[PDB]
């Protein structure tokens, strides 16, 4: 009688988020392909735009898709960026029917569920390059000068994605990828 069941509508997250996706079209400059989709800010909204867009296994070769905070565009010249870099995956060919959808959508509920905890605020968001090569994922963090948030960033998306601990996977600074003829840490 006193403790009647309690539910919600919605059920908030602790920051805003935006989809964005970049296709390859050739009549467009990097920056002009590089578009939003949506943006959300609670559980039930970011479950309705996974269940109804495209997984990135089916996404053409040379497409993106990247998940970022509110006003943190998911380019190295952002000002939440520019100072940043990097943590890697890189994925073989083998690897896109076993792992690409499972990993990605491992990242998204690590980005939007704050898995990071007192380094939350050093994470802007997450990147998968769908390529004929070999897939890739990132997240991306604010400064690449601040070891101990890396690091922990790092050593947490790594076990969380269950990856071997015998192979490293590499940060690089956007400073350093942007000027490639190079990783800063590894874990
Ligand atoms: C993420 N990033 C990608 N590029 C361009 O995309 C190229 C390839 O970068 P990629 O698509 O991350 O890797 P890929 O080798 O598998 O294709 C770079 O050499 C840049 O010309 C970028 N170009 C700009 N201006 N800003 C960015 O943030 C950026």
């Amino acid at each position: 009688m006193v403790a009647n069941p309690e539910h919600y509508i919605k059920h908030p997250l602790q920051n805003r988020w935006a989809l964005w996706f970049f296709k390859n079209d050739k009549s467009k400059t990097w920056q002009a392909n590089l578009r939003l989709i949506s943006k959300f800010d609670t559980v039930e909204d970011f479950w309705a735009l996974y269940n109804h867009i495209q997984l990135s296994s089916n996404l053409m070769p040379g497409c993106d898709y990247s998940l970022f905070k509110d006003g943190i565009e998911p380019m190295w010249e952002d000002e939440k960026n520019k100072r940043g870099g990097r943590w890697l995956i890189t994925l073989n060919k083998q690897q896109r029917r076993s792992d690409l959808d499972r990993f990605w959508l491992e990242t998204l509920l690590c980005l939007i569920g704050e898995s990071f905890d007192d380094y939350s605020d050093d994470v802007c968001g997450a990147v998968v390059n769908v390529r004929a090569k070999g897939d890739k994922i990132a997240i991306w963090t604010t400064e690449c000068e601040n070891r101990e948030a890396v690091t922990h960033i790092g050593r947490v998306y790594k076990e969380r994605l269950g990856l071997p601990p015998k192979i490293v996977i590499g940060y690089q600074s956007h400073a350093d990828t942007a000027t490639k003829s190079k990783n800063r840490f590894v874990v």
